[PDB]
């Protein structure tokens, strides 16, 4: 009935595979020398796409890192060390695993972000508004909550310039950092009602031609990074924290293929993908290849 | 002609068994709910103590957590989760593990802190001062240096309370923390010139009974954080990172067992053990044990 698949995920920038203690070479406007403080986010809705492009959903493997359809990623090392990744000391977790149906698939469809609920049982459970001290692995990291009416910073990278960052009022912050999560969110779940945001800034990344045996999706840092000056925060928080009015979070929703506000007056698309499917961040690339090899 | 040797640590606050993601029952003055967020040590100089009194090193196993003669504790699980620890996602290093001479011992010693040299095939190398983009592991972590001329921060212990903890001006950090190192230090290792501190801010541990095969070592979170009102700062840092004016501190070096500044004017002991040998935050406990000693 079933096949396993894993679907890996690879962090590069300037074009060589970082994660781990590995340096950042060339980062943002500046092209700075960066260390790679965090790197972590949610995954949602695996899916392989076959010839006839119909969208088979894989059923993802129920474990620490991984819950209903919903699974973290992490390529930072368990260490906390100054060394690349390795057999030894890898990245915490870079490869999301699972079964499809049997058959021949072509491509591939995953989103980015942590869904409002998601099905267990048929039943359906609070993810990214969870509580973080209640909610099943890997939704207990507080680390990558802000709250339940914000929800998950579902994406959280951050990056240590050579010189720190410098705000308007000029103090200066260690780190840049980029917080990808809902916005405008009214009502709140720890007082029992509902809520709803006006920005859900989850996006969908899809790939018509994705080989899992060899080849992996690839995290560009650089894309990221690549109109924001890391040694500066013009305004509100340090980097960029998904907020409207903060300076810093254009570049980098460009980045991520969102709309922050609206594009147009009128629009109504702040916080929806500007090409669903297309994330300048995400692209497809090598890997090496999991067909087991003779001799 | 050796054995080997695994000496035991272990979390404990409020009596329990702590970390990984367990809570943190009670914590501070105010007695508050915590959560663990960082809890990192460096250790050295581990001797076996027999029932003559004679001492006998312990030759530590080289590893990503323990280079010449100084280890590395880590009492965080590798994920970051709010789960207390399991075989399966365990604290990533607790114990201390090498080989010593085959005898008959009764006792533990050890230090706590990072050693400004150690021997490495009969050659000294420079720890606590050494560069941490450059040194061997576990020397190689950004998250317990402060720079050369500084040292490490060899103990990091830091809590979060249930509201963010509050500055004497109203502004609001999310962690309590606790960074013990050297201080009154002179000289810049970077630039080549000689180092001295004048607050070493180190402490040797001794257990004249300890079985390592049955008993382990408790750090308790319970005596550190007693009289420190985790949920504001009364100026410095937020928490205590050594300062000898920082007013969070001196709670903080009473309960590590360490002289912040001089006992008395003329004393000469600031940044030396309150008593050598004893540490208010430091016990032995049943080694597969939920509760502490
Ligand atoms: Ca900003
Ligand atoms: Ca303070
Ligand atoms: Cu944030
Ligand atoms: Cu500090």
């Amino acid at each position: 009935k079933t096949q396993p698949v894993a679907v890996r995920f690879a962090l590069v920038a300037d074009g060589k595979e970082v994660g781990c203690g590995a340096p950042l070479a060339n980062l943002g406007s500046g092209r700075l020398a960066g260390k790679l403080h965090e790197a972590r986010l949610y995954v949602y809705g695996f899916e392989l796409v076959d010839a006839k492009g119909k969208h088979t959903p894989i059923a993802l493997t129920q474990n620490d890192w991984q819950y209903a359809d919903v699974a973290l990623l992490d390529f930072k090392d368990a260490r906390g060390g100054n060394a690349a990744c390795t057999p030894g000391n890898p990245a915490k977790n870079t490869t999301v695993v699972g079964a499809a149906p049997q058959g021949a698939y072509v491509g591939l469809a995953f989103s980015v972000g942590a869904p409002v609920e998601s099905l267990v049982d048929g039943k359906p459970v609070f993810v990214n508004h969870s509580n973080v001290e209640a909610a099943p692995p890997p939704l207990d990291i507080s680390g990558m909550a802000w709250n339940w009416q914000a929800g998950r910073r579902f994406v959280t990278i951050e990056v240590i310039p050579p010189a720190a960052v410098i705000k308007p009022d000029g103090s200066k912050s260690r780190t840049w950092m980029v917080h990808v999560g809902s916005t405008g969110c009214k009502g709140n779940p720890a007082t029992g009602e509902i809520v709803a945001c006006a920005h859900e800034n989850r996006f969908p990344v899809v790939f018509d031609r994705f080989d899992p045996k060899t080849q992996r999706v690839e995290l560009d840092l650089t894309t990221l990074f690549e109109s924001s000056d890391i040694s500066v925060d013009k305004g509100g928080a340090v980097g960029c924290m998904s907020a409207l009015d903060d300076p810093d979070c254009p570049a980098v929703f460009r980045a991520l293929g969102l709309n922050l506000a609206d594009s147009a007056p009128g629009a109504n698309d702040a916080g929806k993908p500007s090409r669903p499917g297309v994330s300048p961040i995400f692209s497809v690339g090598a890997a090496a290849s999991k067909v087991a090899g003779g001799k």
